[PDB]
């Protein structure tokens, strides 16, 4: 799975730098809500398609809800990285 | 598709009023991100809250023990967000305001 | 209009907790173990973005809890037969919930040793 990879990358690069353990922790724990969001969408996506692979509208809207909420995440997870490496480097 | 909504427009607007406010605030960067990440949670949850309760209403309107149990389980999820966005705010405005 | 939708979401919150924890001594120890946490952190000589990290790391532990029992809800009421994207919803979901409650632990772990260390 590319996304352990993603995170691996991620915690390797928080590790790397040089920061105190709050920035660690901050910069750690927005990837790893990401992958929390991410599995629970999929696990929604499975129960979807448990019912039925036949389309239906309320379906699609599972699955549309949950895509925006892995979206969302990966947004505060950018803004977080964005905001501590600015600061970081200040 | 679902962004036409009276309940989500709501819920979106006050959160991304959260947002611009964090964005303006002279906090530090720690403070910073953790008002913005605490009120993006409400939204995450918020957002898989409903996406469960798609998922119930699609399987059909007989009720199910189950199915309300679902509903309520994934609004609680949800109240539990709020209350950490507010203890969030309270805690790090309090201090720095 | 806005104020009715919060009493009946509340109610439906309150049930949701009441359920979870009727149903299983897990999840009541499991909430032992959040207030605790939730007082002891409130209680700490720390500065105030530690508390909030303190706080939120078992509060996110118990938001995960709760979507993925509301997940299990779903798949029981479909049925209790097994059926293949039945397991993996439910594997996923543990995944999430194990994912929350280890960075729980190391977020706790870290920040305490680091304040005491
Ligand atoms: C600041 C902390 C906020 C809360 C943090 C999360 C705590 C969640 C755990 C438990 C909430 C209470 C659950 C209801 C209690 C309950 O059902 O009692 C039994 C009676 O119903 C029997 O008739
Ligand atoms: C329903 C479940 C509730 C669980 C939480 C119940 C609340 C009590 C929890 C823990 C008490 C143990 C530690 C006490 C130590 C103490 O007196 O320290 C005071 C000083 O540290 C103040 O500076
Ligand atoms: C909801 C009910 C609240 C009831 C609250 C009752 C009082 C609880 C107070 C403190 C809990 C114990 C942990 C903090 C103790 C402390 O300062 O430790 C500093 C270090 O030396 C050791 O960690
Ligand atoms: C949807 C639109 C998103 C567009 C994004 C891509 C474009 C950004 C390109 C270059 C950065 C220019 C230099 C800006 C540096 C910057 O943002 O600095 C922060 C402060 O310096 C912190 O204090
Ligand atoms: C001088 C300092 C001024 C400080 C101004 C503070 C304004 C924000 C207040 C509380 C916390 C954020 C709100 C948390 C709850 C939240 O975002 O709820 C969304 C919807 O109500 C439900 O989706
Ligand atoms: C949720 C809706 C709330 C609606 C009412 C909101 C009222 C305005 C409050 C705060 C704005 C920020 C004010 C402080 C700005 C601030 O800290 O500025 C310092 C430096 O000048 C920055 O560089
Ligand atoms: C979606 C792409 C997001 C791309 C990033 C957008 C982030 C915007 C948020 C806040 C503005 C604050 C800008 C300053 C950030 C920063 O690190 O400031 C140092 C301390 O916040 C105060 O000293
Ligand atoms: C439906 C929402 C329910 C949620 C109810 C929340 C009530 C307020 C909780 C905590 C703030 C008290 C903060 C006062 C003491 C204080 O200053 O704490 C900050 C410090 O800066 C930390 O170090
Ligand atoms: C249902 C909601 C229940 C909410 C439960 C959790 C509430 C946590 C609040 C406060 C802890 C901090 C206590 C005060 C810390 C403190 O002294 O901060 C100021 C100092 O002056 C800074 O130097």
């Amino acid at each position: 799975r590319q996304e352990g990879v993603a995170v691996l990358l991620c915690v390797v690069i928080a590790a790397w730098l040089d920061v105190d353990a709050v920035t660690r922790v901050l910069l750690i724990s927005s990837v790893m809500l990401v992958m929390i969001v991410e599995l629970l969408n999929s696990a929604i996506e499975a129960v979807v398609d448990r019912i039925g692979s036949e389309y239906h509208e309320l379906s699609g809207r599972a699955k549309d809800l949950g895509s925006a909420a892995v979206l969302i995440a990966i947004i505060d997870a950018v803004i977080t990285w964005a905001i501590l490496l600015w600061s970081h480097f200040g």
